[PDB]
């Protein structure tokens, strides 16, 4: 759960992160860079490498889903149930076992991609709030994945 101050920050910066492509560019950057830094992850996703066009398609889907979770930060219960459902779906995705450990490095790539787009708006308070928001969102997915 996020405090009211954290919720305020996430909601405000999300508008700038979504920009004019519902966050698709952020999702592309996040995954491309993730796979370039951890080559081993391509096989998990079933991608040929960082330049596989499925990287951009999937990055857009992940960011759109984060937008949905943010719209429900007012009702933690809904956010978590929704993310759990996404997590259950992951039971049938990928070519390698999807492990909880993979989520941490993905989170770093995501926060970096957000910063690359909004710059200065990703201040100390935004970095703290987004790390907590990502921990709740990824935590809920993992709970469904592991159920
Ligand atoms: C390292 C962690 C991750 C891995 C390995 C994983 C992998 C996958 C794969 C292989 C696909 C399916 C493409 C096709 O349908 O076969 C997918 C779909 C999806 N992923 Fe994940 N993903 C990860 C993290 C997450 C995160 C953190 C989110 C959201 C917060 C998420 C949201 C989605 C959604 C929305 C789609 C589209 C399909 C549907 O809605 O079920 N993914 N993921």
């Amino acid at each position: 759960g996020l405090s009211a101050a954290q919720r305020q920050v996430i909601a405000a910066t999300w508008k700038d992160i979504a920009g004019a492509d519902n966050g698709a560019g952020v999702g592309k950057k996040c995954l491309i860079k993730f796979l370039s830094a951890h080559p081993q992850m391509a096989a998990v996703f079933g991608f040929s490498g960082a330049s596989d066009p499925g990287v951009a398609a999937l990055g857009a889907k992940v960011l759109a889903q984060i937008g949905v979770a943010v719209s429900h930060l007012g009702d933690e219960g809904k956010m978590v149930a929704q993310m759990k459902a996404v997590g259950v779906r992951h039971k049938g995705y990928g070519n390698k076992h999807i492990k909880a450990q993979y989520f941490e490095p993905l989170g770093a790539s995501l926060l970096s991609a957000m910063e690359h787009r909004i710059g200065g708006k990703m201040n100390a308070a935004a970095k703290d709030a987004w790390a907590a928001a990502y921990a709740d969102i990824s935590g809920a997915l993992i709970s469904g994945l592991q159920s």
